């Protein structure tokens, strides 16, 4: 059975600075691959390295880039050409068309119209095989570009080989950072030249300069194929050479089949039926996007043991390491998806985080490849605790716990999003103030409270001393400190204790991150009942929620000085202020379940699934964010969502397919049957779980892991009685206390 046929790596490529439809590039790679490969249409340095509307390809590039904002590192490219040997990135570029392009996760092909050359590529985890099909020509070449900001290249003719290293990065690297690469051709060089600051030097073997490059060449007959075996390493040339062996002796067809098998192995863990082709394509493209980041950042030594270059301290050390993810995005449902369907993989990732802490002094928040300043919160605590509570346990729980405590009272001296910016005010006053020069203060406060609840959960589980447990139980309630009774919204609060004025609910940024108060007010994952109480009860709560959808999308952008794409994305979708591409609001619709109106969530979730995701190049409604926006769809299409990682609960939505089957790593399977599902029947009239009536608005992780059958009776009218009782409600902290 093949699922790769539904994956579109182009989904999200039709994006611009002004309006994101995903901001993705076609990642031709193995799952979680250390090195990704992509056609490059953008100029060197530009975060928009591949765009759907672009006319020309200027290289095939090794990339590690998680997003256009964060940008890239460990990057170099290769380009076949004919005619004059040219290195210039504009001069070597070739028109192409998407009808002359085939992109799959395991295999990429394109016809380059200006050189009359076909390029195919098939990667493994750290290596890749290229096959160039040349026209008849006395002057055919391959350009190797090591990129600028300091690089190295050397041609070795007696091995049909080029080696080099690239260093161009976007920050977050140690001073000795280098990516070492090796390229082996199956055809002898009849022409050879290295390049130095734009200058072509024939028969000069080596360059160590700002922007190194090489061009090798030969005569070709019509349709003649030249294969190039490539691998790189963050450790050394010798390790790069060892990484090369992932290719074995395979040709393009054999490596493509191995990558296809590898993708079907992970995609096939979730089988959906009874939908249309749009839905299959959206679902598996999203699942594909959910299995890329964080990437592996470790390599295998001669004994088959994991070692890694440390992007934190620049040493080479034993053990796992992963990178290129921002937890501010991915704590929400991406990592939870790993804990449900790919726990053995997240196990390696958690071990990697322990090593991050040991190597750097801090758990990461945004890492790429080392600590990077972007976004807010201490949501690493959610990642670590959710894994642990779900049976994904690192060996070194002492270091895990100490690292968490450390993160609650330090901030990284160079990277203000690593650790807790404002921890002194927060620990003392119960919030980060609005007038002490700490931007996004309300967003930090809300996420810290949830983060502190996660720590509370683990402290309690570990039976820490009662006063530790009590400290975090108290801090978990810190969200109350920003609640403004008058507006029923979260509000920036001055150091003296007065709420800030004038208060502007529609103002983006400033007190909040990537949105306004209407977006952030719902960020109380661990205590929705507490928020409902704050608002004066479930009826007023629902009224506030309903108004999010019903109001105009007016906004105040003074904080940014322009209509940033996130604001524009909200305005065009016609869902009031519900900006689905904004991460803070992505769990919000599920909160209708905690107020006793799950039918409202059923309505709105199907609206989002039907309207905010399409399978084309412009497929997302905003940034894909390293699996978060994709895993949202994967979960939601199945019919449930981890509103609160750190609990064992998935809050019920409404399934998209007639049947979904989950194959867990433990050998059990869960079948979700919704035979009467359709475009019109999106309400849950009733539900059963292994024969037992199920009226609760949540499923438990442990129950799912035992496997069996859920039966969902779909209907075109809401059931106003189902899931309204107190015993039907998912977890809230104030109910436990
Ligand atoms: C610097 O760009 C960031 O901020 C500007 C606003 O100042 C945003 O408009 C832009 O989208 C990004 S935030 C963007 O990128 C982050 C890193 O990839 C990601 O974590 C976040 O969710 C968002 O997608």
């Amino acid at each position: 059975k093949d699922w790769t046929q539904y994956v579109n790596p182009l989904m999200g490529s039709q994006s611009t600075f002004e309006l994101s439809t995903g901001n993705t590039y076609p990642a031709i790679a193995r799952p979680w691959g250390m090195n990704f490969w992509t056609p490059q249409t953008g100029k060197m340095g530009d975060g928009w390295q591949y765009t759907y509307t672009a006319n020309k390809i200027r290289g095939f590039k090794q990339t590690h880039q998680p997003s256009p904002w964060i940008n890239d590192y460990g990057q170099f490219s290769i380009m076949p050409i004919v005619g004059q040997p040219v290195f210039d990135e504009e001069k070597r570029a070739s028109w192409f068309a998407h009808k002359g392009e085939v992109a799959t996760p395991y295999y990429y092909k394109v016809y380059l119209a200006e050189h009359d050359i076909v390029t195919e590529m098939t990667p493994t985890e750290r290596a890749v095989l290229f096959r160039f099909t040349f026209p008849e020509n006395d002057h055919s070449y391959v350009v190797v570009d090591a990129f600028d900001k300091g690089s190295y290249i050397k041609i070795i003719p007696e091995e049909n080989k080029i080696i080099g290293y690239t260093t161009r990065n976007s920050g977050g690297v140690p001073e000795n950072f280098k990516n070492y690469f090796i390229i082996e051709f199956d055809k002898p060089f009849t022409y050879k030249a290295t390049v130095e600051n734009g200058n072509l030097q024939e028969n000069v073997a080596e360059q160590t300069t700002d922007h190194a490059g090489a061009i090798i060449g030969f005569k070709t007959r019509k349709g003649e194929q030249v294969n190039a075996r490539i691998a790189s390493s963050f450790i050394s040339f010798e390790q790069a050479a060892a990484n090369m062996n992932e290719l074995g002796k395979d040709n393009i067809e054999q490596l493509a089949q191995k990558g296809k098998d590898a993708w079907n192995q992970v995609l096939g863990k979730i089988e959906v039926e009874g939908g249309n082709l749009d839905q299959y394509r959206t679902f598996y493209s999203c699942l594909y996007r959910s299995l890329l980041f964080p990437r592996k950042f470790y390599e295998l030594d001669a004994n088959g043991q994991p070692i890694h270059y440390s992007p934190y301290n620049g040493q080479v050390l034993p053990g796992y390491m992963f990178t290129d993810t921002g937890f501010w995005d991915t704590f929400r449902c991406l990592f939870p998806l790993l804990n449900l369907m790919y726990p053995s993989v997240n196990k390696e990732m958690q071990e990697g985080l322990i090593n991050t802490y040991l190597e750097s002094g801090f758990f990461p928040e945004w890492a790429s490849p080392g600590h990077r300043g972007c976004m807010v919160g201490n949501n690493s605590a959610s990642i670590l605790v959710d894994a642990y509570m779900k049976g994904v346990k690192v060996d070194d729980i002492k270091t895990l716990y100490e690292g968490l405590i450390h993160g609650t009272e330090n901030v990284h001296p160079e990277v203000s999003s690593t650790g807790r910016l404002g921890y002194e005010y927060y620990n003392k006053l119960g919030y980060v103030p609005y007038d002490v020069k700490i931007n996004e203060n309300a967003a930090r406060t809300l996420e810290y409270a949830y983060d502190d609840w996660c720590i509370y959960r683990l402290a309690k589980e570990l039976k820490r001393p009662k006063k530790e447990i009590s400290l975090f139980a108290k801090r978990a309630m810190n969200y109350k400190n920003l609640f403004d009774k008058e507006s029923k919204l979260m509000r920036g609060r001055n150091e003296d204790g007065t709420f800030q004025s004038p208060f502007s609910p529609l103002k983006w940024g400033d007190a909040f991150t990537e949105g306004n108060s209407w977006h952030y007010t719902w960020s109380v994952f661990h205590d929705p009942q507490g928020l409902i109480d704050l608002m004066g009860g479930k009826e007023m709560f629902v009224t506030m929620m309903d108004s999010v959808f019903a109001v105009p999308p007016i906004f105040d952008d003074s904080y940014y000085g322009q209509v940033i794409h996130e604001i524009r994305e909200m305005t065009v979708m016609n869902m009031g202020n519900y900006a689905h591409g904004n991460q803070p609001i992505q769990h919000m619709i599920y909160l209708y379940d905690y107020a006793g109106q799950p039918w409202k969530a059923q309505y709105w979730l199907r609206q989002v699934m039907d309207r905010m995701y399409t399978p084309g190049p412009d497929g997302y409604c905003g940034d894909e964010d390293n699996g978060q926006t994709s895993a949202w769809y994967v979960f939601s299409a199945l019919g449930f969502y981890p509103v609160c990682p750190g609990t064992d609960e998935y809050v019920m939505g409404t399934p998209l397919f007639k049947k979904a089957t989950l194959h867990f790593e433990n050998g059990n399977s869960l079948v979700i049957d919704a035979p009467n599902n359709s475009t019109e029947n999106f309400y849950i009239d009733s539900m059963s779980f292994n024969g037992a009536d199920h009226t609760k608005n949540y499923l438990r992780h442990e129950d799912l892991f035992k496997g069996g059958t859920i039966k969902v009776d779909m209907s075109n009218r809401p059931n106003l009685n189902r899931g309204t009782k107190e015993e039907d409600m998912p977890y809230s902290f104030s109910k436990e206390l």
